[PDB]
């Protein structure tokens, strides 16, 4: 960067020189009228070139050389090291008329050189490198650079600031700035609700970290100390990317020059760093489980016992939660979603919370928490795929899936605020599915993903009414038509539901043909947007009843919504027709999954209620390890 | 795209097949219970593969081949040509039990194949090509594709729609769609205020073009005609890109299937095209002039005469406008900005209008018009550079420059709405300068650009107080100190302003040293952001007086704001000190510019007022030819 500094005659100009710039210096304006030539001297640590027309020549500290005075003959002045108390850094120009060789006047330039750099970890290794040349930009991908900020998901103490990003103002210079200069850190009004910055204003008096930039504070004057100094700041993000906020914020430092009273200070030098606030990222079922969270009523004993036995087969821990006045019976699934954020220096799991009635809980200090209508707003209506490649385009973090209705239908849709939030995170590139054919309207009622043990591959599991009818028709042909469903549920007994009773119900057949069309519409979108073929899909038998809105609810428990812990699957117990004293639905599902090395455990969540009307009274959610792939290595499509 | 279609037994499924897709077909669900094997027949134009486990084999129209019934054995069904009235397109599956070789049941699939494609000019040649594979995306650059829409800047007539973009729905098929299908064109609610779409709904009754999509109309059912048909639509943009609008809009067509009463129609097939709305683009002084627009009071005779003589030296046309009650004296410069928009098929100049008091004119049908506070909001405070390359980064359309104040100053700034509009056009990548040291606060008071004749290069012209003081001090040394300014302006005479009187005014010297600092701050930003060196800059003598706000107004007319018509420059007449009966300011300026092949004509806009107090009462603006470089060939940085 070249900067303009002009001489003024009979006199001296004093200026601060910031390393990394250079000065171009007009010597002609300060020449007395009628002067013809000029000569110059300079000190050891100032480099001076005479530039005539654009041709530059280095000039010695004390030569006698003279040049013609011309507007097109100027000086270029460079310094490679900061001034100290031992410095006298200067350039002096003498002017001559035609008459003789003794100077008729002289104009000086007295310089104080300082280093000023606002530094961040732009190369994304967790250390704050010195003046990264790319620190003022932010680029995606393996070769990308620029600093990363975490949203704070929770006078201050240093220990509390350990999660934040470091920003260091590094300076070098003499004991003090020359008269009339100050250094100021600042942000835009727009960015003021996106960030906050802390530091210790008075280190002589203690370690107290104070908030110096943020809401209502757009600038902070910083104290200059001489020699080589560093000021350590901590920076936090205040919010995630959203519809109107890209995720990018900037922080500036300027050296300002005092002009006079009632005149703004002049920005002599400005340095800028950019941060991107890390997005919230969802974890698919293929990622290693850490903890399993369940909620149910205290007396659903079978559910608790069987979930405990499932989890005991794994290395996961179980966390048991009961029911709360402000929350639905499924809240750990519906009102809570486990996700994470990551920066080069650190990362943590982050839970999104959307309580049914609003807040009045939480599990653990280890998580960050973000707290916020139709049933489509539930997190049961949100899923995320394993990493996929689609027509050459890779989604290394997978893609988020959200249930919706058809564009022209006038049906339900998840609220714009949530849809826009998910879209703005960018790295999971969400896809809308069709859930509005279901009374409750959640994608988790019809689909899930499971890893294939011993491989890096996965399966999509789809509810299928067609598979259920085929199975029941086979068992009827085999002489089992009188086999009864719901054995052991006393509140169902008087209905005497048998395979025969189901197969002879004409309207129910028609309803379920229609529901299969809805499932297949989803199947096609999933194959398209996830790059899946028929070999990647398994169909689990399912059956629904229709309401007055022509929407589906489960006839028997939906097996697709299962607890996935690697090879081990907690599968809702279906209570299907018994053949040879085994549920034909359980046997069929085992025959599909077990050959792939998946281990099935059926979990009874409904017996405690004595009947099943389509509603499930328990919920589960699994906290998983984050992806090994760093989100900042992705190259998302430009919006 | 693979689509799911299942057979149903004892019976027939009828389906529409859209060319470009294929069907995967479950034959197992329709098998009677206890059936073992299946065979198939099909018609000549339907291609059928039996896919077992993922291994596919082509099957003849009538073979006797049998396969085991399995859920993992399916059909893949393809058609390469649309159905006609002569078509019977079908696949029939026979089922067998173990017992014998005579079919126990059969399930058919009856198909009607149609072509449906929503087509636009995505390859950007002005013609609407057939089904561009990239039409659903929009990419920048020489190799980029996707369609371009113009904002409309002005029952309907076809002639009025000639400027709009064409979109053509191309279909092929038999006399009618099968029962229960319709084709619907649609847009999102969000896009509904960004676009409008027209067509002739009833071509049997006349040519009337009606608005079918836009505000309050999100969908339109289109009539299907058989054979090969095209429906021609015209599409207009309603607004330019802005803070919350990227410029991208989408239009969809869907084939919908009727399910039953009170159930939404199912989207069987959807095709999508994307448009980008073309940005408003500003023209720098290096572009060929077409017309010169001037405004002044009717009796400023010298101005009109001299501007006419200037324009007569060129091939440009002159347009003379007077003063209006709702507008300032400079309005053609301050309230009007000439720009253009372009699409592959066509382009036109587009004027932005921001009337001082609001609207109550316009010049010509040839222009589009866009009509909308401090003095920084004026278009005198907007300039655009010639094309530049900066540190390897090219700006082929140049960069817009807007005057502002320092970030921490609390000073004036152009309104956010205008700043955000300019930023959203993206292709001119605006730069903020510092104009707030001037009372009026316009960049055109201190800077301009001129082409260097006979070359592709250009110069930045900067006002310089330092150049004026040097010149006046020289003339004083030469014995001309008593030379008077403002000769011939009777209202100035009693002041007796001479070079001596100016040079002895101590406070004025100090004021102008400060103004030179302001100019130099701008010089440095311009060199940085435009990639300019000192060789690219010429300094024109200028002088200012300071107001109580410490802001500058011209002491004598600012020569930098000049009419640039290629080699010929209309330069405000300065009324400087006369030496040997020539203005020393005019002679100095000629000595700077003329050697470069620039021809200077000085234009007197102030004599009619008898004095000069810092205010100019005339304005000029030049309409120029657009850049030859197509804006869509640029690759702007991602936001
Ligand atoms: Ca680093
Ligand atoms: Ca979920
Ligand atoms: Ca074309
Ligand atoms: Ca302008």
């Amino acid at each position: 960067r070249e900067r303009t500094v002009r001489l003024q005659y009979g006199s001296r100009v004093e200026a601060v020189y910031v390393l990394g710039t250079y000065l171009w210096t007009d010597v002609y304006s300060a020449a007395p009228a009628g002067a013809q030539t000029f000569s110059l001297k300079h000190s050891e640590h100032v480099w001076v070139e005479v530039v005539r027309d654009g041709e530059a020549e280095e000039v010695a500290t004390n030569g006698k050389q003279r040049w013609l005075l011309s507007p097109s003959t100027t000086l270029r002045v460079t310094m490679s090291q900061a001034s100290t108390e031992a410095s006298s850094d200067k350039v002096t120009v003498n002017y001559y008329d035609e008459e003789g060789s003794i100077p008729i006047d002289q104009a000086g330039l007295f310089l104080t050189a300082i280093e000023i750099s606002l530094d961040v970890d732009a190369d994304r290794d967790g250390v704050v490198e010195k003046n990264n040349p790319k620190k003022a930009s932010w680029t995606w991908g393996p070769e990308g650079q620029g600093a990363i900020l975490l949203v704070n998901c929770d006078v201050y103490s240093k220990e509390a600031l350990k999660d934040m990003s470091q920003m260091i103002l590094r300076t070098k210079g003499p004991d003090r700035l020359p008269a009339g200069y100050e250094i100021v850190l600042y942000i835009s009004m727009s960015d003021s609700d996106k960030v906050g910055v802390f530091y210790v204003e008075n280190p002589f008096f203690g370690q107290r970290y104070i908030h110096i930039l943020g809401r209502r504070k757009l600038y902070h004057v910083v104290k200059y100390t001489g020699g080589s100094a560093e000021l350590l700041f901590f920076v936090e993000g205040l919010c995630f990317p959203d519809e109107g906020f890209s995720g990018l914020v900037s922080i500036h430092v300027s050296l300002l020059e005092y002009m006079a009273q009632d005149i703004p200070l002049t920005p002599i030098f400005t340095d800028t760093v950019i941060f991107r606030i890390a997005p919230w990222i969802m974890t698919p079922n293929i990622l290693p489980p850490v903890s399993v969270f369940v909620c149910c009523m205290k007396d659903n004993y079978l559910f608790l016992k069987e979930v405990k036995n499932l989890v005991e087969k794994t290395n996961c821990e179980l966390k048991v939660c009961f029911q709360y006045l402000n929350r639905g019976d499924r809240w750990i699934q519906d009102e809570i979603e486990f996700g994470y954020i990551e920066a080069p220096h650190k990362g943590f799991p982050v839970v999104l919370d959307s309580p049914r009635d609003g807040n009045l809980e939480l599990l653990g200090p280890d998580f960050g928490y973000v707290t916020r209508v139709t049933s489509l707003d539930s997190f049961g209506n949100l899923e995320v795929s394993p990493p996929v490649t689609v027509n050459g385009k890779t989604y290394p973090l997978g893609r988020i899936l959200i249930g919706s209705s058809f564009p022209l239908s006038g049906g339900r849709r998840m609220t714009k605020v949530v849809r826009d939030f998910l879209k703005a995170q960018q790295v999971q590139a969400p896809v809308e599915l069709y859930s509005d054919w279901l009374t409750v309207g959640h994608v988790d009622e019809f689909m899930s993903f499971v890893p294939i043990p011993g491989t890096k591959k996965f399966l999509l599991l789809m509810a299928s009414t067609s598979a259920c009818y085929k199975l029941f028709r086979e068992k009827q042909k085999d002489g089992h038509g009188e086999a009864i469903m719901f054995k052991g549920l006393g509140g169902m007994s008087s209905k005497r539901i048998t395979i025969n009773k189901i197969l002879s119900n004409e309207s129910l057949v028609q309803e379920n043909l229609y529901f299969q069309r809805c499932l297949d519409w989803n199947r096609d979108i999933l194959k398209k947007e996830l790059g899946l073929t028929e070999q990647d899909i398994i169909d689990l038998p399912a059956l629904f009843k229709m309401d007055e809105d022509h929407r589906a609810r489960a006839f028997f428990p939906n097996m697709v919504n299962m607890i996935v812990l690697d090879k081990d699957l907690g599968i809702p117990k279906p209570f299907g027709p018994q053949v040879e004293e085994e549920c034909c639905l359980e046997m069929h599902v085992r025959g599909l999954l077990e050959p792939l090395g998946l281990e099935c455990t059926f979990i009874d969540d409904i017996s405690a209620y004595h009947k099943f009307l389509g509603e499930v009274h328990c919920g589960t959610n699994v906290r998983r390890k984050p992806f090994t792939f760093k989100w900042w290595h992705m190259v998302p499509s430009r919006r």
